[PDB]
């Protein structure tokens, strides 16, 4: 599978390396408004991720990765790509600025055959997580690979709901900070918390990541609902469920169906610790979900909060390639 | 009232600070294990609340603060205080090392007539919270001021629960970094996530301040539990509870039942706004609990997420002195 | 004196927070592309400085603050500005955007008198420091405050070379965050380390302020160079100064001078403390240079290194404002 | 080579970690005040370094690390040890208590043939330096590695002398926070500045690694003096050195100088880059010194600042088994 790469950012970046790790996948082209020199630094160099583990050099304007070459432009206008130079199967529409069908159809007016956006949809386009709904793909030439916060949440709303029955939930996701963010107090006219220092504060934020569980799982459609607090820290979130359940079940009930499905089922999706882990020791993961055994707590056998934990950069990254050979398949 | 602090740590020194604003109680006497030239240097700079208001000298091995002498003492064991010559009536017990009866009860021995802890109880020495049950204490000659987060829980919860009914609430509470924590990965042998770098992590932790809730407010015992995350700010948590209500209630109900008590009987105790706020907008908060309203969620009519804010140090301290005032009257 | 903001950033909030407890300056009129209700939000919390000593409030798309009518603009472009309804003597050029002649000139076609640049020159445009050479202003109607770091360099390097003979000096500024740097690795085209995460990282960055002091002292012309480290806090910076002198001088005669002059010329200008402080300690700080007198080491009577704090947005707005009294005289 | 570690804390835990990567040298025992399974966690995950790359378990009391047993004591004297049973030829003096001959001399008559300390000698116990003066050891049985700081300057400051001649030198590091600050304010009688918090700070601290260099170079006795400032990052600081040369010097010429000895003689010690690197480019890094071409600026040919990265960690580290190896030869 040949795959271009449009925006060069954290998601872009992390999904690039991923896929170097990757037998059935091969990054062709990218696509981003900075010079090939400059992409080369962004590769080579992560503060969260480390040193790239491999070659990079540039060659006439272009990257050399692993001996491989990697056709670069700077094109804004996603019509002009011209993915058919370079045979690009699928593109990962990782700029954030594409997320309706008009939007990035414009790739496959430009050669590819499908694409992936690396975000939640806006309009209809239909989302799919891992573990959630990848069964569900019926061959749609356009597909949204959610939010990071939804692909932690859902495949474990998944394993709560069938053992027990989800009749409520609220969620909080204490969320790592992300380029959206400031440095110090400043401009964010749509989102007046969100431009407060993020390093100084906690910052209370919306979501829509828990209504968007009901998309990809229709049965909890109407029953979540959420929120976030910002904290400064650079990588890795974690989510906090609080739900009640139809059917009674003590922790242990709760902790051995969730261990069963990250060694079964969701294997490599969903995880499972009952270790005393802390933020940075998922710095790096690729399950997208790793429920935090003794973080929760139950207050009787049907009101329980439930903790789970996400790399919001490696985990959704590396489900954005599963989603990539998921649907050229 | 005349007073002594025992402990001159984070809550000691802010309970002095905000005792000079007040008219009604008058520090005489500190004792911690420290000098009182480090002592003096320790009172006019604090990283997190600014240069003290006020003039600092130390004269023959006593702290001369705005002009009033303060005797200073370095004792370990209580009963030595001699808490008689500068004639203290209530002694606030700021250590931690000293949270039982028999512990602290050797203040008394030594010349003070009542103390106050200014930490949960380990025993079954009284808790009492402004706003929550000050109008149940019984003359007793030692108590508890519980601890930063059930000050902020207890009088939210008290309004929930008398306007709407608590029939059963999950508290998460996102804590700033406290003295107990590691600035990096260090030995915490009783809770080994506690020992991990602060800076670098969101923290689990675990807290007894939503069963402490139960002893303040006995209608909610066995209604509530909770946990904690412990994130990298160095003041101002924020309370998370999600409950559900007997009598249905919408949103805007919660607001102005919050709203009046904050304008009302719960006035400087319990605060409340709809701006949109981050943790550093309340460094310096005299409310133990400023509702959010913008921050809070409801998924229906009986099922709510609320969210409060609260200086962990100054409405504490604060509240600390007000339950020394009240146990005077 | 009726003074006008271009630019509600963090240097225009601060000058107009300084210039509100002033008797000789008033602001009548501030232009930024931002509403008047988010302006008023950005002016009532602040992260670092906390919330604002008065009342604000909007009414007709206009800011009353403290009682006073503040004419709101969002004009692009400078010539607009219709400076002559409200009035202005001075206007304050705080938006980075105009530090030409050519560019702040529109100022004073559109009504000003004289402006102020809250930033160094990119022409010839004359920079001013007080306690460098504010005594050298010759009437010019456009003038520059010079930067952050030199308002901080230059009073200290003019006291060392007064005294000793500054022969020749290196600088290492350790800066604050600021608005310019990411929060996580995220592009930065002109300054590539200044991409990567403020939060994670010490960056390494050019500074010009070492030369620029060589204009405001020519004396000092080309015998001061340096660079600077931004480490991950969100306000106040330091000055590390290493200097070789032609005249031997101890220690305590280095500490003599440097406090003389902090309490006479240059008192409330250059400030001068022997306790133990730390950044915070500064958060606030009028002074534009305050002097460490332990911090720093000699290595001989002709070699030494000095240690300067500054607030790098307080000292520089109360100087931007006696540079606008002083222009006015 | 079969050694024991005293003292698990950052030091000894990640010479333990590169000690794996080694042919040369087997960690057979270790010993701390903790027990067996909280050890195991302190390994197994670091919220700076990531989780360790092998097995832990934990069997009767012992580790079993990569299959091989390792011998778990928790001996408070070092006469106890008993280091005859398993049989080991250096130890690693890692828990900063023992830095005399005679403190650490109790290993020996405990069945070590030697150690090494890892932190600078508090008597006259000889200090070694991997490019300084490894080659001047002399058989002795008890010998320190010096600091952090120290391998950081001195194999830098070998270069510049041989080539250049310092004339004098005065140095600045900044430091990340380290096991010995605080999280919030809180007592440090020894170092009032060290007990500020470290996450708000930039916090000034003395050093004697610039006058340490002297003890390892001789030649530079005398001529080295400096100072640090602490900043809020959890790993890898750097030394910036202005100094004087002798013989007049361009900065290619030091670039070019400093490039031979990483390219040559000093290879994996002294590192050099030309990169737009930030700190935490150097997570890992193996050498204790690296040059950072572009960070350092010159006045002229005689008066330059040089800058250099190092990992305070893992550079120190791999050197205490370099010098483990070395006194085994």
């Amino acid at each position: 599978i040949k795959v271009g790469i449009n925006g060069f950012g954290r998601i872009g970046r992390i999904v690039f390396r991923a896929a170097q790790k990757r037998s059935d996948i091969e990054i062709v082209a990218i696509n981003d408004l900075l010079d090939a020199d400059y992409m080369a630094y962004m590769l080579k160099y992560d503060s969260t991720h480390g040193r790239f583990d491999g070659t990079v050099e540039v060659k006439d304007g272009h990257l050399i990765v692993n001996g491989k070459k990697i056709r670069v432009t700077a094109e804004r206008g996603p019509a002009n790509l011209k993915w058919d130079e370079v045979g690009v199967d699928v593109v990962a529409e990782a700029t954030g600025l594409f997320l309706t069908d008009e939007t990035a159809r414009k790739h496959i007016t430009a050669g590819a055959k499908k694409v992936v956006m690396t975000g939640p949809s806006k309009d209809n386009t239909p989302m799919f997580v891992k573990g959630a709904n990848f069964d569900k793909y019926a061959g749609q030439d356009i597909v949204s690979n959610a939010s990071c916060t939804t692909n932690c949440l859902a495949p474990l709303a998944k394993v709560i709901n069938d053992n027990f029955g989800i009749i409520e939930g609220l969620m909080t996701t204490v969320h790592a900070t992300t380029a959206t963010q400031k440095t110090v107090d400043g401009p964010s006219h749509k989102d007046w918390r969100g431009g407060r220092g993020a390093s100084q504060n906690i910052i209370p934020s919306s979501t829509g990541a828990a209504k968007a569980v009901g998309k990809v799982l229709p049965e909890l459609n109407g029953k979540l609902t959420g929120m976030a607090f910002r904290v400064p820290t650079p990588n890795v979130s974690v989510v906090d469920l609080t739900v009640r359940l139809e059917k009674a079940a003590t922790y242990e009930q709760i902790k051995a169906a969730v261990k069963a499905a990250a060694e079964g089922e969701m294997k490599g999706v969903l995880g499972y610790t009952e270790d005393d882990v802390v933020s940075t020791d998922f710095n790096g993961e690729v399950c997208t979900s790793v429920f935090d055994a003794k973080a929760g707590i139950a207050l009787n056998d049907n009101f329980v909060k439930l903790v789970s934990w996400y790399d919001n950069e490696t985990g959704y990254s590396n489900k954005v390639l599963d989603l990539i050979a998921h649907i050229s398949k």
